[PDB]
């Protein structure tokens, strides 16, 4: 099947970000997250925490931005409510 990627951007006051395997349930709503799917990519940023993961994340998305040359499509949002749109959760969870 396609090659999905689960990146995580968060760490309460001790922010930390790094690669991660699939995880729809073990996800982390509230901090900024990034899933990579073939050409599309959803930075499911989480509003319960904006500055830590927004910095560490914007850092990660920037590097991926220069690596793929923007060829792929991205979707970024650090939201909490409605944080589970069947489309993204169907992608990595379904």
């Amino acid at each position: 099947e396609y090659k999905p990627r689960l990146l995580h951007i968060s760490g309460d006051k001790n922010a930390k970000v790094a690669e991660v395997p699939l995880a729809t349930s073990s996800l982390n709503s509230g901090d900024c997250f990034l899933l990579d799917a073939g050409l599309t990519i959803y930075q499911f940023n989480g509003s319960k925490s904006s500055p830590q993961e927004k910095n560490k994340a914007a850092e990660v998305a920037r590097a991926i931005d220069a690596e793929r040359k923007g060829l792929p499509k991205v979707e970024v949002f650090c939201e909490t409510d409605s944080d589970i749109p069947a489309e993204f959760w169907k992608l990595l969870g379904g």
